[PDB]
């Protein structure tokens, strides 16, 4: 029997700042970790309607939602009940960068997080500041590890508008609260995000996520 329920709920607090502009954003959700599947609602409290694409935050708003197979060792879900934390770059290829971290821990069914997302040097005339973004290509990403941290490495695109994409590069830390959780074998991780429904200046959004780690085979 495992501290992970098939059923669990999420609740999410973000706060941040993109180019100056502050913002804090409340989260409820539920998730089947087994499934590799969460949707959640998201509401801006503080800053809306926020003069950024709200979709350079969407990765921000927990890889315990990954279907893992038998042959994977889930770190993710190993780390429960006492929980991680995570640590990610998004370098945008104008010279945007971001800084986000997440601390997550478990109450009862419940994931709790604690979100910070730090933007900067996105230029006022680019396609992040003028609201251009249409979605998040789904990508692969790299788990691996690097001087004894468990690191994943995505290369993805957000598809704007008028057929043409911007490109941005990932690389996330990943790190167990409890000292002795066994790193996993380097392995890959399927996903794709989307924006299922959101209101005229995304003030509320429904947000998905489906995530599946494999080996790089078929069978």
């Amino acid at each position: 029997m495992s501290a992970i329920k098939p059923d669990m709920k999420i609740k999410l607090r973000m706060e941040g700042n993109v180019n100056g502009h502050h913002f804090v954003i409340d989260g409820d959700g539920t998730g089947k970790p087994f499934e590799g599947k969460q949707s959640m609602d998201l509401e801006v409290k503080e800053g809306g309607p926020l003069p950024f694409a709200f979709d350079i935050l969407t990765t921000a708003f927990n890889r315990v939602f990954a279907k893992y197979p038998d042959n994977i060792q889930d770190y993710f879900k190993q780390s429960f009940p006492k929980g991680y934390s995570w640590e990610r770059s998004l370098t945008f290829e104008d010279g945007g960068i971001c800084n986000a971290r997440n601390d997550i821990t478990m109450e009862g069914d419940t994931f709790y997080n604690k979100v910070r997302f730090y933007g900067t040097n996105f230029p006022a005339n680019g396609p992040v500041m003028q609201k251009k973004t249409l979605k998040w290509e789904p990508s692969t990403e790299k788990m691996y590890v690097r001087d004894g941290v468990l690191t994943g490495d995505v290369e993805t695109a957000l598809l704007l508008e008028g057929n043409a994409h911007y490109r941005c590069d990932f690389r996330t830390t990943y790190k167990a609260k409890e000292k002795g959780v066994k790193l996993p074998g380097a392995h890959f991780v399927d996903h794709c995000i989307e924006i299922l429904s959101h209101d005229k200046d995304y003030n509320k959004v429904k947000l998905y996520e489906h995530a599946v780690a494999h080996s790089g085979l078929p069978n």
